[PDB]
């Protein structure tokens, strides 16, 4: 996150960590045993980390627990990022409370000038690489689809939205790939991409979460 703020610990406890050895992207945990993140950070191996604050200090309230399936979705597109959307199964459930708990998923499509919550333990910086500790976070309005596409002309899918400031500054980055869009206590969009990070004229591109509950729903049903 570029021109955020530290959100406090477990203040989003429905953030979670995509591990492989080190910290690689974020994830949203929508129940006790699955995780929604982005397609393009498919890897095999992940261990997901849920309740963390500070990545690098067993703070407590930490749970790790290894993926046992991760569901890219079949139409995912890596030259386009189309239907960046993956689902990971936890190995065992996690348990849920103040500081781990799931996000709902959206009942209705967010509108243009809403504003969200975006959260991750990606970049903080436009130029030049800088990792924090600590989680995080981002308030940032969806923007209109017809200033999304100018910004980003033929690129932008029916599947994408794009939120935050067209301004340079306040943005989500690498590392935070994956993690969460919330908006109203709905997960409305995944991380997904950007040009650069917080630069002018480039705002960041999220995952439109609202077209995949359906498919979400019966992944779980049938895995
Ligand atoms: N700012 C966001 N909100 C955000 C969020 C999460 C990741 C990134 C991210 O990593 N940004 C790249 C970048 O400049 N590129 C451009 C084109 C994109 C691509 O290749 C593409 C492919 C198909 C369709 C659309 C875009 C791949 C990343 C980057 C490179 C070097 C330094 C910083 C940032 C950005
Ligand atoms: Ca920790």
């Amino acid at each position: 996150i570029v021109g955020g703020y530290t959100c406090g610990a477990n203040t989003v406890p429905y953030q979670v960590s995509l591990n492989s050895g080190y910290h690689f992207c974020g994830g949203s945990l929508i129940n006790s045993q699955w995780v929604v993140s982005a397609a393009h950070c498919y890897k095999s191996g992940i261990q997901v980390r849920l309740g963390e604050d500070n990545i690098n200090v067993v703070e407590g309230n930490e749970q790790f627990i290894s993926a046992s399936k991760s569901i890219v979705h079949p139409s995912y597109n890596s030259n386009t990022l189309n239907n960046d959307i993956m689902l990971i199964k936890l190995k065992s459930a996690a348990s849920l409370n103040s500081r781990v708990a799931s996000i709902s998923l959206p009942t209705s499509c967010a509108s243009a000038g809403t504003q969200c919550l975006i959260s991750g333990w990606g970049n903080t910086k436009s130029s030049g690489t800088s990792y924090p500790d600590v989680l995080k976070c981002l308030k940032a309005p969806i923007l209109s689809d017809s200033s999304c596409k100018s910004a980003y002309p033929g690129q932008i899918t029916s599947n994408m939205f794009c939120a935050g400031y067209l301004e340079g500054g306040k943005d989500s980055c690498q590392g935070d790939s994956g993690g969460p869009v919330v908006c109203s206590g709905k997960l409305q969009g995944i991380v997904s991409w950007g040009s650069g990070c917080a630069q002018k004229n480039k705002p960041g591109v999220y995952t439109k979460v609202c077209n995949y509950v359906s498919w979400i729903k019966q992944t779980i049903a049938s895995n």
